[PDB]
DNA sequence: ATGATGACGCT
DNA sequence: AGCGTCAT
């Protein structure tokens, strides 16, 4: 009752943009706006694997991880931008400089958490309380609100998809108390208001659309944000949890999508978020353990404590590069010169980071997978990183690796190698 | 032969 | 430290 916790004391938004590199390209390349396209890496085998899809080639089938040349059999004129590739690997350098002009526009309306090259979350509770002293009780019009949806609504007692957002978002605002400075719905649908300035800004000034959610918590914000995509933003209230999870597979909520989630479903015979609601704090930590108990028991009931961390940039700067089949590593002199290539490119971004960022990496961690593990890694080690150096990191990360050589002849490497993984890490100011 | 990333938890 | 999980 009266010392529940309902989880409504922030006001968290969680921005992604759409079809993030597709739309890298489009900027670039008007000849693929408003078409059928995709992104492509290496073009050798069998046309390039597609990382990224616009919505018009969704439309045909095309996924991210197909080969380009089978994607073709759905959407015979898919358009396709290809990653750039230097010193024989492909280089993202275009989405990170693509991501630093969305984050720094973010970063103008509030403190940011980013948690992917694409993703950011914003803890906006003061921004809301700020405007809300500005309103001064005026309700909201629906005019602000102009790509919103409200989740769950309309509801009770048209056939077109804006119709119902906007019958939704009618009946949302009809209901709002504004003259309580204090009530979460309506700090939530001034949070909204925010969002869609930022959103309008981030399109101003990049050319990027991004989607959005609104809610109480990040998993909210995520969940929200997915729900109407792409180009629109969505509303999760408190109220609508019991709802929403009702019909919501467990998968769907993030950190349930791999083996854990997996284990809810199978040892409790379940198989949505809601259900999640009939067992006691301490079943669920029996189950799954002190820390996902206690957050499955709160998370299922729409409540979570996650912190939106002030964060802007990157912990690590990593390059890492397979080698698949049969372009296996076999020699040394093959190790080393791959070796060589991550590490220049690690050198340029490192050298850039720290005129840019005011810091140094200070570790430098070396991973190699061996031809045989069904593991992505098979060997993780570190060294200091004390020069922004390509010829000293490789030279070093050989020197830690070299040891997993089971040849018997010195110029061979057995097994092959089929990754090799350079990554910066542990940063200091300077 | 998906590939190239990136954050965080466990021991 | 080194490994694993989960995600973009
Ligand atoms: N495995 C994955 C995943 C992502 N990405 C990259 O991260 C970017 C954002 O990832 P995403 O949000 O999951 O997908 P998106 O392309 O933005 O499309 P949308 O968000 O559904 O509209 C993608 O554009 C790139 O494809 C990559 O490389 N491999
Ligand atoms: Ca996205
Ligand atoms: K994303």
């Amino acid at each position: 009752g009266p010392h529940m916790a309902t989880g409504q004391d922030r006001v968290v938004a969680l921005v992604d943009m759409d079809c993030f590199f597709v739309q890298v390209e489009q900027r670039q390349n008007p000849h693929l706006r408003n078409k059928p396209c995709a992104v492509v890496q290496y073009k050798s085998w069998k046309g390039g694997g597609i990382i990224a899809v616009s919505y018009e080639a969704r439309a045909f089938g095309v996924t991210r991880s197909m080969w380009a040349d089978d994607a073709k059999k759905l959407c015979p004129d898919l358009l396709l931008a290809q990653v750039r590739e230097s010193r024989g690997k492909a280089n993202l350098t275009k989405y990170r400089e693509a991501s630093v002009e969305v984050m720094e526009i973010m970063s103008r309306f509030a403190v940011i958490e980013r948690a992917s090259i694409d993703e950011a979350y914003v803890d906006l509770t003061s921004a809301v309380q700020e405007r809300l002293q500005k309103l001064q009780g005026q309700p909201i019009s629906a005019d602000l609100l102009p790509s919103t949806y409200i989740e769950g609504l309309p509801q009770g007692p048209t056939v077109q998809k804006e119709g119902m957002r906007k019958q939704g978002l009618f009946q949302w605002l009809d209901s709002l108390q504004i003259d309580n400075l204090t009530s979460p719905d309506l700090q939530l649908t001034v949070g909204a208001v925010i969002v869609e300035e930022m959103r309008a800004a981030i399109e101003r000034e990049t050319g990027f659309q991004c989607s959005a959610g609104i809610s109480h918590n990040k998993v909210l914000a995520k969940l929200a944000c997915g729900l109407n995509k792409p180009n629109r933003q969505t509303l999760v209230s408190h109220g609508s949890v019991p709802q929403l999870f009702s019909q919501m597979p467990i998968r769907k909520i993030r950190s349930l999508g791999g083996k854990l989630g997996a284990s809810v479903i199978e040892i409790l015979g379940i198989e949505y978020m809601g259900e999640l609601t009939q067992f006691t704090e301490s079943q669920l930590q029996s189950h799954f353990g002190e820390k996902n108990g206690s957050w499955l028991y709160a998370m299922c009931r729409g409540i979570e404590h996650d912190p939106v961390k002030p964060r802007q940039l990157p912990k690590t700067i990593g390059c890492s590069k397979n080698f698949p089949g049969k372009t296996a590593l076999a020699t040394r002199e093959q190790v080393q010169w791959w070796l060589l290539q991550l590490a220049q490119e690690l050198e340029e971004r490192l050298t850039k980071d720290r005129n840019d960022n005011d810091r140094v990496a200070t570790q430098l961690v070396v991973s190699i997978r061996v031809q045989g593990d069904k593991r992505l890694s098979s060997l993780r080690r570190c060294c200091a990183l004390t020069r922004y150096d390509a010829h000293k990191m490789s030279h070093d990360a050989f020197t830690v690796i070299k040891n997993c050589n089971t040849s018997g002849i010195q110029t061979e490497w057995s097994p092959p190698l089929t990754m090799l993984f350079l990554c910066a890490t542990k940063f200091s100011a300077s």
